[PDB]
């Protein structure tokens, strides 16, 4: 099934300013998008803002601004942040958008016509900050912003309150068996695996029905009205989850503005999402509620949900650190340092160790050696002579790398993809040290041709596979190597030997990554 590769980030609450969590989630989305573009596929990458609900309106109230003005301002800060971070996101969605509201109303009506929405009651605990319903087993005692005694969430530590309201209810309990069949039939649908096991255990225990509306006064009228009942508003999470459906149905112009909402999602070939990137804090919403809504509506389910170790909802300003250390270097560090965990060192010391050790010493040094005037005297890609067994061992690593890295990118597991590329870079470095091509200029010119060609080609292939991670630096590297534009993307260029001998190197000026103290 040839379709548009559809990758999403969460849509972020606009109660507060952009921070590292939001930047991190969207970075992962961006990298996955970029890898699939390098591979030659059509890609639609989506990010955005979640603008309705009690928590947004109360934040606007604290600042003494209208919710309309507040959300527009904070949305602008997110947009500016993602422009500065140099992502390649295809559309930035806002839940205040009138086309999004239309889609929410269509979906609501469909669910109602199916008999899956009924009028009932929610009597229980609720976290306003997480916009989440909680059972009594998910609460404990704690303190609020002042220090007085109250109940808090076990998940997040935020304050919980008791709600008693007549509400529209989604019959989530009826979808337990179908959800379990989906999990078992598609064992790669939630990543990483231990988070998949958590979701399955939760659904095995039983599912209550889910309140999908609230009384309008409780949301300070800052929400989408229920179709046919203006006393009620749509639950911010059904509103929010639906952004993925809306985004899949928007025609977007060259400047990034939506120009049209299509009726049928199949027209644009995006839905369902190939990858939903999320933080671990919103797993239940994406792995239980969302597929239940889609099953109810008769819509296709997403292929993968990837849940990272960080939270979504001692300063670490990403734009400040990127100005200090470099944008590509920061992106590299964030993706290299952690897999699916919080355990990981984000200090200036470790940042410098990885910058110096991996980017400067391993990658950078290797790029300078194979392009240097001392070693590469003709300033071109030489034609290789016969290969030794040691040459063939390195060639085999380079040939195997695209297959290996591709599998890791598709999990997706970006940390392992990076590690696999750097294992090959270390092997190329060891080979260059062994062969000592600086001595071979005088002693054995024929042998240097072979050594230099293999080095150039190893640097090209590794750089291609790192281009989703280091998009700006990869362009500089390809320019130094003199790699034509046509050879900078497409699965055809993952093969060893794609750049012919005779190709002239690009002109010299000059540091790729400068080391720090
Ligand atoms: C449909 S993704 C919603 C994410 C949510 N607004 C959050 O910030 O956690």
């Amino acid at each position: 099934v040839e379709k548009v590769f559809f990758v999403t980030s969460p849509i972020y609450y606009v109660n507060a300013a952009p921070h590292i969590g939001h930047v991190y989630s969207t970075l992962i989305t961006d990298v996955i998008g970029r890898y699939h573009r390098v591979k030659g596929e059509r890609v639609f990458a989506l990010t955005g803002t979640d603008e309705h609900g009690q928590k947004v309106a109360e934040a606007a109230k604290q600042k003494q601004v209208s919710p309309y003005d507040f959300t527009t301002a904070v949305a602008g800060e997110f947009k500016k942040c993602f422009e500065q971070m140099d992502y390649s996101i295809d559309y930035f969605i806002r839940t205040t958008n009138e086309q999004h509201k239309a889609v929410v109303k269509e979906l609501w009506t469909k669910l109602e016509q199916k008999g899956d929405i009924y009028l009932g009651r929610y009597e229980g605990w609720y976290s306003i900050s997480d916009e989440s319903f909680l059972t009594p087993q998910n609460i404990t005692d704690g303190v609020d912003k002042d220090g007085n005694p109250c109940k808090v969430s076990l998940e997040s530590g935020h304050v919980v309150t008791w709600v008693s309201e007549e509400n529209y209810m989604f019959r989530l309990s009826a979808f337990r068996e179908r959800l379990l069949e989906w999990y078992h039939a598609n064992p790669g649908c939630i990543v990483p695996e231990f988070r998949r096991r958590e979701v399955i255990r939760a659904v095995e225990k039983g599912l209550p029905d889910l309140s999908v509306s609230r009384a309008r006064a409780t949301l300070h009228n800052w929400a989408i009205p229920v179709p046919g009942n203006p006393d009620h508003c749509v639950y911010v999470w059904l509103d929010a989850l639906t952004n993925y459906l809306t985004g899949s149905r928007l025609r977007v112009d060259e400047s990034g503005k939506e120009v049209s909402l299509v009726d049928d999602f199949n027209e644009l070939e995006r839905f369902p999402a190939d990858v939903h990137v999320i933080g671990k804090d919103i797993l239940k919403f994406h792995a239980i509620y969302w597929p239940a809504f889609l099953l109810s509506a008769g819509l296709p389910l997403p292929k993968k949900i990837v849940a990272h170790g960080w939270w979504t909802k001692n300063v670490f300003d990403p734009v400040e650190k990127a100005e200090e250390f470099g944008y590509d270097a920061l992106k590299y560090f964030l993706l290299r340092e952690s897999g699916f965990s919080d355990d990981g060192d984000y200090s200036d010391k470790n940042m410098i160790a990885r910058l110096n050790g991996e980017l400067a010493d391993t990658l950078g040094n290797l790029v300078m050696r194979c392009t240097s005037a001392k070693i590469n005297v003709n300033g071109e890609w030489p034609s290789p002579a016969a290969y030794t067994e040691e040459d063939e061992s390195l060639i085999q690593l380079i040939k195997d790398l695209p297959g290996t890295a591709d599998h890791y990118y598709l999990i997706p597991d970006i940390q392992k993809a990076i590690i696999a590329v750097f294992d090959v870079l270390r092997a190329i470095n060891a080979y260059v040290t062994d062969m000592a091509p600086w001595k071979l200029v005088k002693t054995d010119p024929e042998r240097l041709r072979t050594v230099l060609y293999i080095t150039l080609e190893g640097v090209r292939v590794t750089t291609l596979l790192l281009s989703p991670i280091l998009p700006r630096k990869s362009v500089v590297i390809f320019d130094m190597l003199g790699v034509p534009e046509v050879h900078r993307k497409g699965i055809e260029n993952f093969e060893f030997g794609a750049v012919p001998p005779g190709t002239r190197l690009g002109p010299a000026v000059e540091v790729l990554f400068s080391k720090r103290s």
